[PDB]
């Protein structure tokens, strides 16, 4: 469950900025599902995370298509969507989405929340979990949102990196 060589953020009051949006859900259901995904990994851990709306943030979010700059480009509709970088300056815990997927707030594919979620938990320093419970699990699937917590393994993972 931890990233290989612990990376791990040296504070935990972490900033965060999402950069644009995604046209298929309105600014504010983005912002909530983003909001939520964080709370997720707070509420588990000492981490407190704070939204900034310019300027520069530890942890940015944006939704790019094909190549975006970094070497890693996404590959249209459906496969990867999305990735994250490890704790660390600059690009480190940055999470970039694949703007050509289909992103909902419900129980069709892909719900924004749940892989912002995911993705977050790389961005704090957790790597793929073999528990096909977790969160960190490496596939996609649809979980009840309404009332969502981290699965246990994944509180596990927070919490042997950050307390
Ligand atoms: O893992 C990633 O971040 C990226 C990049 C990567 C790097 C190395 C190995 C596999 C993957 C898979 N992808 S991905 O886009 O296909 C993906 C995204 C989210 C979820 C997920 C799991 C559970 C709940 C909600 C979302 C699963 C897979
Ligand atoms: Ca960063
Ligand atoms: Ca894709
Ligand atoms: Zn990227
Ligand atoms: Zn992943």
């Amino acid at each position: 469950m931890l990233t290989p060589g612990n990376p791990k953020w040296e504070r935990t009051n972490l900033t965060y900025r999402i950069r644009n949006y995604t046209p298929q859900l309105s600014e504010a259901e983005v912002e909530r599902a983003i909001k939520d995904a964080f709370e997720l990994w707070s509420v588990a851990s000492p981490l407190i995370f704070t939204r900034i709306s310019q300027g520069e943030a530890d942890i940015n979010i944006a939704f790019y298509q094909r190549d975006h700059g970094d070497n890693s480009p996404f590959d249209g509709p459906n496969g990867i969507l999305a990735h994250a970088f490890q704790p660390g300056q600059g690009i480190g815990g940055d999470a970039h989405f694949d703007a050509e997927e289909t992103w909902t707030n419900t129980s069709a594919n892909y719900n924004l929340f749940l892989v912002a979620a995911h993705e977050f938990g790389h961005s704090l320093g957790l790597a793929h979990s073999s528990d096909p419970g977790a969160l960190m699990y490496p596939n996609y699937a649809f979980r009840e949102t309404s009332n969502y917590s981290l699965p246990q393994d994944d509180i596990d993972g927070i919490q042997a990196i950050y307390g």
